[PDB]
Formats: structure tokens, C-alpha cells, sequence
């Protein structure tokens, strides 16, 4: 062996685990910097999916609100991607700590989260790409800076086949195999991500609560928000994708 991975990096800790691969905090020996490196089993259609993640990274390396890519390589029976390390952890971890402490993101902080990820979405979408798995565990924290990561579901905007993202954040039209307005699926997921940050109960994976949200009804939020902000969230989850704002329209919105 003596892996590129082994030879170029000192592995500090495991930071993430999944159905296909783990993420490690590593120090690159030569440059002294810390990176996040995902190491997954080399896969085929599964390989086409794994490569799209690499291709998406290699074109989305220039935005402040998208995790930067450095390198990808294959060795042994594993594929590796070396990304920017965000030292603030995931949004999902911040939200889970807030949950236990009963102190959530305040309206000002929710607006900042919405605007920052909204700018990341505007960049991705400007590249004729959609993310398709926006949720708190795929937003990373680094002024706080929020950065979209996990490009495992990224596809071109006019794709006729799509890999469906997390059920809790999934827009109905996507579940229905209607891919005419893919960018608005990202918008819908961003609104529910902001709801979670606002202190909501864990979102439903299926059943009747799941359908009511998809009717355009915001889950309960345990804090008072301006009507104008609540109304922006509600329109981002409109059952008609064309009524949801585009990312460009979101980032220029008077509420933000
Ligand atoms: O398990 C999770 O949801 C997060 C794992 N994870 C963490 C945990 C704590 C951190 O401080 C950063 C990260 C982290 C990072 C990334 C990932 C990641 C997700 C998908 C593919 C490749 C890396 C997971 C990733 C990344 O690209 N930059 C990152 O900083």
C-alpha cells in the first residue's frame, strides 16, 4: 500500500459516517492545513452517481457559501474527496444543541442563514445545476459563515432522472417524478431547513403531518417572527413550485 491518503495526510478524527463512506478530519502534511476527506467504497450507475459528485465539486469551487473542493482520487477499492474543513460543525448539530437548551436562532440569525445559503443556491443554480439534498446536516458552519456541502445528489437542472434527497425536506412534485422546476425543490428544502433552525420539532418522514406541510402549511415554530418573514417562508413551501421564489429573487428580497 502506502496510500496517497496515508502518505500525504495525518488522519486526526472521524467526523462523519454514512451508508457509503466516512469523513475524516485530516492534516495535509505538506501544507499544514486541515481538510475534510470523505473515503468511500469504489463502485456502473453507482459510479456515474459518485462521479457527478466529483464533477459538481470541480465546477462549484469559487463560492463563499459552498464548501471548497481541493482534490479527488481513487486508490485500493476506495474513492476519496478532499474538501474544505468547516470547524463549526453542521447546522444539524447546532440545531440539536439549541433544541436541548431551549434557545434557537433568532429572527436576525434566521435571515442571515436564509440569505447565506440562498446565495450558495443562486451560485449553484447559475451553473445549471441543482443540489437536491438541502438540509441542516448538509450545511456547514465556519461572522458565522454557512456553506452548502454534500454534493452527492447534484444533477443538471433539466435532468430527466433524479436521485431524491431526504424525505423530510422533499417537495411533493419531485416525489411525483415531476422535474420541470427542479431549482424550486432546493428552495422548498431551504425553507424547511430554516424552520428547523427556528426551533421546530423534528420533521415528519411520511404520514399526515408530511402531506399537510406539502399543502403549504408551515410547521409550528416556538418563537414569534415578523409576519413578513413568516410569509416568505410560507411562499417558499407553496405547493405550486412556480410561486416559490427563485434563489436570485430570494437573495434580493426586501425581507433580507
Ligand atoms: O455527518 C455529518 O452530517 C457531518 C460530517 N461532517 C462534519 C462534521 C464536523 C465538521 O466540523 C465538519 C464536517 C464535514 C465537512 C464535509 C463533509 C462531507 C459531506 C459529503 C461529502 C464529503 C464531505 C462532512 C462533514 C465537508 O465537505 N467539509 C466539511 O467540513
Amino acid at each position: 500500500m502506502k496510500s496517497r491518503y496515508t502518505t500525504e495526510f495525518h488522519e486526526l478524527e472521524k467526523i462523519g459516517s454514512g451508508e457509503f463512506g466516512s469523513v475524516f478530519k485530516c492534516v495535509k502534511r505538506l501544507d499544514g492545513c486541515i481538510y475534510a476527506i470523505k473515503r468511500s467504497k469504489k463502485p456502473s450507475v453507482d459510479e456515474q452517481n459518485a462521479l457527478r459528485e466529483v464533477y459538481a465539486h470541480a465546477v462549484l469551487g469559487q463560492h463563499s457559501h459552498v464548501v471548497r473542493y481541493f482534490s479527488a482520487w481513487a486508490e485500493d477499492d476506495h474513492m476519496l474527496i478532499q474538501n474544505e474543513y468547516c470547524n463549526g460543525g453542521s447546522l444539524a448539530d447546532a440545531i440539536s444543541e439549541n433544541y436541548r437548551i431551549m434557545s434557537y436562532f433568532k429572527e436576525a440569525e434566521l435571515k442571515d442563514l436564509l440569505l447565506q445559503v440562498g446565495r450558495g443556491l443562486r451560485y449553484i443554480h447559475s451553473m445549471s445545476l441543482v443540489h437536491m439534498d438541502i438540509k441542516p446536516s448538509n450545511i456547514f458552519i465556519s461572522k458565522v459563515m454557512f456553506k452548502i456541502g454534500d454534493l452527492g445528489h447534484v444533477t443538471r437542472i433539466s435532468s430527466p432522472q433524479v436521485e431524491e434527497g431526504d424525505s423530510r425536506f422533499l417537495a411533493n412534485e419531485v416525489l411525483q417524478e415531476n422535474y420541470t422546476h427542479l431549482p424550486k425543490a432546493d428552495i422548498f428544502a431551504l425553507a424547511l431547513t430554516v424552520v428547523c433552525a427556528a426551533g421546530a420539532e423534528p420533521l415528519p418522514r411520511n404520514g399526515d403531518q408530511w402531506h399537510e406541510i406539502r399543502q403549504g402549511r408551515l410547521p409550528r415554530i416556538p418563537q414569534v417572527l415578523s409576519q413578513e418573514f413568516t410569509e416568505l417562508l410560507k411562499v417558499m413551501i407553496h405547493p405550486d413550485p412556480e410561486r416559490r421564489p427563485s434563489a436570485m429573487a430570494l437573495v434580493k428580497h426586501s425581507v433580507l
